[PDB]
């Protein structure tokens, strides 16, 4: 996205939380033109800060916006459980265009926060002897049910051939996801190493795995 | 403050048009020539996909036509691809520096092709087993539609406790994966001859097998 929010954050109910967006003299540090969106999974978003620090009519003043060089911020005061829900940023651009964030998901916290439990595993045989050598990387029992992941061809970002699945409460009542790199068997025989980099709560744990 | 009217549904099959309006009032919709629409498939960011009426932006393609007449915005989606099934909403610009939006339309292509599921068995990485751990993943990944049940084998007997499965997500292929894991201990995965995963989809069912070595 033109724009860089934080994937995630979180609170208590009654804390403050504030989410950052990111851009560049000739956007978010180019005017005052900084507008904030709410939205509940699957329902419309809501325009709830416009030009930087503006409310419009209806939203409470526990919402307000700043900005400061090419950062604009969303601070929450007060969380209630009506506020977890994803933010995005936007901002006038380049061009006569409109930038976007990518979004920060809030989490009102419900439960106790728990980090990750990552596993990383290499091709099977099986799938090798097939063709395929698709890498796992396992993340379970977690809280908030938020994670981003990405992934490195030695010390290189890859993007083609990632998924993730959408993280699901288990048993437990904590969230578990898996990401899967599908690879060739050049691919894998040919680097020196792959890597799954999980980031929970701003904390990015990564695994890495060779062939041998 | 009031929303743009969408239809809550709206449908078509692969190949087909569908058209979905948006109507609002003479100082929003109708007022001048600020609409948008946005695509987003369930969760995931959304798309803009239509500005000031008609305009796609770059990498959308020209199947999405924007209109409007009156009061009510329409979106034309021609040669529906699975990759259209989303939540498409509506903005228009009003006075006073307020924004309003639809409610959303949930568009559905109908009849997407089954497929059944790709299934890879791992058996314990290197790393978990000196950190004393053996956890087992059967990921599950391209089927459709998104349904599954997961059962594993210990040796030939059921496994009944440690058993996990995620809730199946469609990934951008427009099909469904979930991962299966196994929680044992080092002992468990080494006193036993071989461990499975079967996954049942649409009544067919697929094994896979991995023992220690
Ligand atoms: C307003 C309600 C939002 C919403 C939230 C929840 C559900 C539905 C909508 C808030 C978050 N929204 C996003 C959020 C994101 C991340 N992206 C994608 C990222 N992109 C796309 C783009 C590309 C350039 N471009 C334009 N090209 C030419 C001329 N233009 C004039 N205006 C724009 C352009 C379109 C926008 N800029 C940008 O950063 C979006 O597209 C839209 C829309």
């Amino acid at each position: 996205s033109a724009l860089t929010q934080p994937p995630s954050a979180s609170g208590s109910p009654g804390q403050s939380v504030t989410i950052s967006c990111t851009g560049t003299s000739s956007d978010v540090g180019g005017s005052d033109s900084v507008s904030w969106y709410q939205q509940h999974p699957g329902k419309a978003p809501k325009l709830i800060i416009y030009e930087v620090s503006q409310r419009p009519s209806g939203v409470p003043n526990r919402f307000s916006g700043s900005k400061s060089g090419n950062t604009a911020s969303l601070t929450v005061s007060g969380l209630q459980a009506e506020d977890d829900a994803d933010y995005y940023c936007s901002s006038y651009g380049g061009d006569n265009n409109l930038f976007f964030g990518g979004g920060t998901k809030v989490t009102v916290l419900g439960q106790p926060k728990a980090a990750p439990s990552v596993t990383l595993f290499p091709p099977s045989s099986e799938e090798l002897q097939a063709n395929k050598a698709t890498l796992v990387c396992l993340i379970s029992d977690f809280y908030p049910g938020a994670v981003t992941v990405a992934w490195k061809a030695d010390s290189s970002p890859v993007k083609a051939g990632v998924e993730t699945t959408t993280p699901s409460k288990q048993s437990n009542n904590k969230y578990a996801a898996s990401s899967y790199l599908s690879l060739t068997p050049e691919q894998w025989k040919s680097h020196r190493s792959y890597s799954c980099q999980v980031t929970h709560e701003g904390s990015t744990v990564e695994k890495t795995v060779a062939p041998t």
